[PDB]
């Protein structure tokens, strides 16, 4: 008696699809221990479950339920036996395919399936009842591609840490930079180490670059004890077009529309079965592995027909999303699911109620497109593109923005986040610590690919891990530590992590200051202030003056140019106040010293 798909299956409401299809171990009806086995292939004619149990024959043949889903079991196989489905199409083609469904596969470029136990040992319910979307707590995103931040010495495919070791060499680095959750690049098994994990064939099978199930189990559980979260980054748009992975599944366009980029093939969203398949994989990361969230890759590819909104909104890509997101907050509330859409066509972190697609946060790529182009810009043109960084704040309030500088920038000759920068050597690493506090200090939650926080000059290769040795130049050093700094003080004041939805939380206090190039607003989260100044002209300004309608202390809390960060500021006065008299409206001033290129963030107390 082999357990039956839910019905939720074929209306594409399953989120467990995983329970029954793959290969779970089971006592047959004479109670022999052994492994069952189910595929959804329903215009098959003929399935086998093939593997190292008869040297690779022909195999154990399936029975076909009249769902489409094929069932078989073999007695006594061991955990961590190879195993395939040969599948007899309805085109007449026979194709020997890992399970969709695997759990684990062979180390590419196997592609056979290992049995595997997906019953792992969690002590983190502390952690999950503590859970939070952290709209008003600091979220500080760590983006790691799990295979080149930092290799096992004397070894880099040979130099793989397992994720046991990983997050043994990694949560202290999170800890010590403030990082409150690290984001990985997909971990379901890929063939492709260059795809880096964006070209999917085992949507259920943690890739065995890196060990096994339980080892990356591990790594959650740990990453959890020490207070750090994780979020997985997933694929629902297109899948790899390798001929024997999901492609042609049961010899007709099964998972692909009957009917564009790269080598993928674009999951059809009019197929309920294949809107389940993607619920149960999203699903998984969160049950299996109790992950914390999921960033959803190229989201504007499905919302739009060719990711063109002027080519039609395709609705069923609108409807998959909303009941993903839907089913995802039912069963895990205080998870955080992300996702992009550079078009701004659709809602996409409105509430599906008021008809957005219910995401919870999304990368602001404009903040992030305009935000690099000013700090590209000649110092002599930055007065008449002033307001391409007041710009942000313009929308910043129609949909809850995350500050994000991804891997995607650098890489394929765009040149890391400081070599994009204007200038001489000097300038780009006085400019760098300037764009990192515009980034902490805007308003919205941070991700940073790892290399960020080093000041990376290299752009990212998945063959190599971080350039570590950076750390033996001053720079690269005092950076990491800067770096650092911006996460405490993000961590730890309320005026920056609290309210940072809330349009009364900022306050523009210069932001006409065209010719001088320079910036000031208040962030107020919580009821407290904290004034922030950015010079991003190439010369210092004695006593700006910033006009305030209050009198006020303002006590110095970051100099980026500060000797600390190896800035070439030597000021000593941290306690300022303002004097009587300003314009119109705003009768106080406070007269800052602000060095060429140079940040400061104040602490204000009004006088009473
Ligand atoms: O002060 C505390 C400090 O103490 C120690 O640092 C000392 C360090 O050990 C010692 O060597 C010296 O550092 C000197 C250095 O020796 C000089 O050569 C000079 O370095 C500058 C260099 O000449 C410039 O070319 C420039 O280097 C850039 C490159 O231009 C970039 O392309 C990039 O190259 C790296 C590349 O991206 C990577 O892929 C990889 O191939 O490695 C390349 C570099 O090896 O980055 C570098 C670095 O930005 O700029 C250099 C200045 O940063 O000047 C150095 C400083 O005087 O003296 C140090 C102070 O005593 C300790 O090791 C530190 O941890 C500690 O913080
Ligand atoms: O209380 C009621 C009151 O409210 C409003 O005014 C207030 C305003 O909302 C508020 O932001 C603040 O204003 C500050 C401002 O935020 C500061 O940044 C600062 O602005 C002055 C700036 O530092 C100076 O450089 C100077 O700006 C220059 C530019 O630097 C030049 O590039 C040039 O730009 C022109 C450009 O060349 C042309 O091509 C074209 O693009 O147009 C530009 C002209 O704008 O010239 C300008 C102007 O010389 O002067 C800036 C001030 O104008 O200081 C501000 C305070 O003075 O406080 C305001 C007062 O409460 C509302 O507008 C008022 O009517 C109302 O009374």
């Amino acid at each position: 008696n082999f357990p039956t798909i839910d019905r939720s299956f074929f209306a594409g409401e399953c989120f467990d699809a995983y329970r029954v299809l793959g290969a779970h171990p089971c006592r047959d009806d004479f109670g022999q221990e052994g492994w069952r086995f189910a595929v959804w292939a329903p215009g098959a004619v003929a399935v086998e479950i093939c593997g190292g149990f008869d040297g690779w024959g022909p195999g154990v043949p399936m029975q076909k339920a009249d769902t489409g889903v094929w069932s078989g079991f073999v007695p006594g196989l061991a955990e961590g036996e190879l195993y395939k489905y040969r599948i007899h199409g309805k085109d007449g083609s026979t194709v020997m395919r890992a399970d969709p469904y695997a759990f684990s596969t062979e180390l590419r470029p196997g592609t056979a399936s290992r049995l595997a136990r997906m019953d792992f040992a969690f002590d983190d319910s502390s952690w999950m009842e503590r859970r939070d979307k952290c709209r008003n707590l600091p979220l500080n995103i760590y983006e790691l591609h799990a295979g080149s931040w930092k290799h096992k010495p004397n070894a880099g495919s040979d130099g793989w840490y397992n994720y046991r070791e990983l997050a043994r060499e990694l949560i202290p680095w999170l800890l010590d930079h403030r990082f409150t959750h690290v984001e990985l690049l997909p971990l379901a098994e890929h063939p492709f180490d260059g795809s880096w994990g964006y070209q999917t064939t085992g949507y259920f099978s943690v890739t065995s670059r890196y060990g096994d199930p339980a080892d990356f189990a591990a790594f959650v559980n740990a990453c959890h004890r020490m207070g750090i979260g994780v979020i997985m980054d997933f694929v629902p748009v297109h899948f790899a077009a390798n001929g024997d992975a999901l492609a042609n599944f049961d010899g007709t366009h099964l998972y692909e529309y009957d009917s564009s980029e790269w080598g993928t093939c674009n999951f059809n969203y009019y197929r309920r079965e294949v809107c389940s398949f993607l619920n149960s994989a999203a699903a998984l990361w969160m049950d299996v592995y109790h992950c914390d969230g999921i960033r959803m890759d190229a989201i504007s590819r499905a919302l739009y027909w060719q990711g063109d909104p002027n080519r039609g909104v395709n609705e069923g890509a609108v409807t998959f999303l909303r009941n993903l997101n839907h089913g995802l907050n039912e069963r895990w509330p205080t998870g955080i699911y992300t996702a992009e859409d550079s078009t701004n066509f659709l809602k996409v972190t409105a509430p599906t109620r008021y008809d957005g697609i219910g995401f919870d946060y999304k990368w602001d790529m404009g903040w992030m497109h305009d935000t690099l182009d000013y700090f590209a810009t000649p110092f002599g043109e930055r007065p008449d593109a002033y307001h391409k960084l007041t710009f942000s704040m313009q929308y910043f309030y129609n949909e809850l923005y995350l500050l994000a500088l991804s891997h995607d920038e650098v890489v394929h000759g765009k040149k890391t986040i400081i070599d994009k920068l204007w200038g001489t050597y000097e300038e780009k690493c006085a400019q760098l610590r300037t764009l990192y506090f515009y980034m902490y200090t805007h308003p919205g939650k941070k991700l940073n690919f790892m290399g960020n926080e080093l000041g990376h000059f290299r752009e990212w290769d998945e063959k190599k891990e971080l350039d570590w040795g950076l750390m033996k130049y001053p720079f690269h050093d005092s950076f990491q530590k800067y770096f650092a700094e911006l996460g405490r003080l993000y961590a730890t004041e309320p005026a920056l992590y609290d309210g940072e939805y809330n349009p009364n939380c900022f306050e523009w206090i210069a932001c006409e200051s065209r010719d001088e190039g320079v910036y000031a607003w208040l962030r107020k989260g919580a009821g407290q202030t904290i004034l922030c100044v950015m010079n991003t002209q190439n010369t210092a300004h004695k006593k700006f003056p910033l006009y305030f309608q209050y009198p006020c202390a303002a006590d110095e809390l970051l100099n980026s140019e500060a000797a600390c960060w190896n800035g070439a500021d030597r000021s000593r006065t941290r306690h300022l106040h303002t004097t009587d008299g300003g314009v119109y409206g705003r009768d106080y001033t406070l007269s800052v010293d602000l060095p060429a290129m140079g940040s400061r963030m104040y602490r204000i107390t009004p006088e009473a």
